[PDB]
């Protein structure tokens, strides 16, 4: 196939990207992004702030203009995200124990609600680990309510929208040597073992040179893969856009049979929060990188 998603697609799979509703009128950014994928992640529409900018009083519309366009095109859609410490609105950030909990629960609740049987996936949680060497929990007002909030998180998101694959999503988590790689993998077996839904656990996969790719991440994939759990790459970028890099993560995601599917983190480099890393798979004007080649061919087997 000649494009990214169709690659994708002929092994089940797809290929996404992050979109910016305040980029919807730009056409050289539409018509490829239009083209190349066949998912869609809000890259911030959708967070807590967006979605619920006052306690009580949502606001859909750029996530709407967002989800719009992506069914408009034909894409599926991944939310992203429902509780993490980045992005809080005030009102949220002020909150402390129950009362954050019982906040953090309504705001599960009614943005489900807004999308419930539209949202093939979505991110329950977000980057609730710590980096570095101990595995601890980030700290966080919601971890400050309880080291239950990931599973009161996930059991609220069952139980407003069925039909949703439930993700945990992290960064950090790529290499299976690392402390942070394998408190989540305690967490999601912890999880399976008592009967927390969790459906997918979804890797950042921000590869750089603090945090570099390893051939180990199939192994990764494959660990949490059998857990019982599918596996997603949301957020890639690459420092340097390298195409060997870029290519083994695509043959990792094929490897795997409970791999979905990869999003990049952006559609040109201009477009990513780490642009001076020229992480992506387009230039500036839109032309297509050598990263983009390797990717392509990897789908195309
Ligand atoms: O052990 C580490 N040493 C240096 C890199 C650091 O990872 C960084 O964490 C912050 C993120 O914003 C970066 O993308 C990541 O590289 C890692 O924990
Ligand atoms: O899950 C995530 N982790 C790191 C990237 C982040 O997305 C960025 O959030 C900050 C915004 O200023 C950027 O536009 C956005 O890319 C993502 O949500
Ligand atoms: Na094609
Ligand atoms: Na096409
Ligand atoms: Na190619
Ligand atoms: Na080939």
């Amino acid at each position: 196939e000649s494009t990214l998603g169709a690659a994708a697609a002929q092994s089940g799979r797809y290929f996404g990207t992050a979109i910016a509703s305040g980029r919807l009128s730009d056409s050289t950014y539409t018509s490829i992004a239009g083209r190349e994928f066949n998912m869609v992640t809000a890259e911030n529409e959708m967070k807590i702030d967006a979605t619920e900018p006052q306690r009580g009083q949502f606001n859909f519309s750029s996530a709407d203009r967002v989800y719009n366009w992506a069914v408009q095109n034909g894409k599926q859609v991944r939310g992203h995200t429902l509780a993490w410490h980045s992005q809080q609105p005030g009102w949220m950030q002020s909150l402390s124990g129950s009362a954050l909990r019982q906040a953090m629960i309504d705001h599960i609740n009614g943005v489900m609600a807004h999308y419930k049987g539209k949202i093939v996936q979505w991110d329950v949680v977000n980057e609730a680990f710590a980096d570095g060497s101990s595995g601890a929990r980030r700290d966080s007002n919601l971890q400050r309510s309880g080291n239950d909030w990931i599973e009161v998180a996930f059991r609220t998101a069952r139980a407003a929208d069925p039909s949703a694959k439930l993700c945990y999503n992290d960064y950090n988590v790529e290499n299976w040597t690392w402390a942070k790689t394998q408190a989540m993998y305690n967490m999601v077996r912890d999880f399976k073992q008592r009967g927390v839904p969790i459906d997918c656990v979804g890797f950042q996969s921000h590869f750089n040179s603090g945090s570099p790719y390893n051939s180990n991440f199939r192994t990764t994939l494959q660990n949490f893969a059998a857990l019982g759990v599918d596996v997603a790459i949301t957020e890639l970028d690459i420092q340097g856009a390298p195409a060997s890099t870029y290519a083994n993560v695509t043959n990792d995601c094929l490897a795997v049979s409970r791999c979905l599917g990869i999003t990049v983190w952006g559609v040109r480099d201009s477009d990513s929060w780490r642009s001076e890393q020229t992480p992506l798979l387009f230039n500036n004007d839109g032309s297509k990188k050598a990263a983009y080649t390797a990717v392509l061919d990897a789908l195309n087997g």
